[PDB]
């Protein structure tokens, strides 16, 4: 069956470049999780891209942390040469990236799509 | 209030950024909606695939729709003009018709995604 996709992000969010002033990277699963360790004290919500069949999200294709004004601070994103992530995957890069975010006084908080994603799996 | 658009998409990422061409170009300006179509593609089989705005499980926006051949191929697009005041569901209808119809002319094969069937069909 055909996937399509719902996502948090307008097309520019999701192909915006974006560079750490202090680079922080983790590569858990088949995921690649970033994080610019130089932000502090900002207000970040996590938005997501997700392939969705049958009416229920399926596979996570980009997760991108934005602070209020709108700067790309972190990032999820699947590894294409790896073998493809599970639901437990995205759930812990997710905790990592929540948890890496927070460790810098950042406060944080995810979209219903992420959030509907992981109490489903 | 006002609540938060999220976004139901046909089309890969890639295929919403790709760059194309026009051999032998085509355009339109309708409502406020930019109407694109290679009119050198013939005997072509088509999909027209979307990208929409959505809020409560209802499509709402036209954010781009691209048409598509069998390959792969981009032969066709519908864009909105960020200058011009906001599309309708009318505005939208009436230039997926125009796509079809353009395309149809040149004895392409044309078919819609249920994305694009669920929006005209409810507006």
């Amino acid at each position: 069956p055909a996937s399509r996709y719902l996502t948090d992000m307008t097309l520019e969010e999701m192909s915006r470049d974006w560079f750490m002033l202090m680079p922080k990277q983790k590569v858990a699963g088949s995921l690649c999780i970033k994080m610019d360790q130089a932000i502090m004290d900002k207000t970040i919500i996590l938005k997501a891209n997700f392939s969705v069949i049958f009416d229920r999200l399926e596979t996570l294709i980009l997760l991108r942390a934005f602070t209020e004004e709108g700067a790309i601070v972190g990032e999820i994103s699947p590894l294409p040469s790896l073998p493809g992530h599970t639901g437990e995957d995205v759930k812990n890069a997710i905790g990592v990236l929540i948890g890496g975010l927070e460790a810098n006084d950042n406060t944080v908080r995810v979209t219903e799509t992420i959030q509907r994603f992981a109490w489903r799996n």
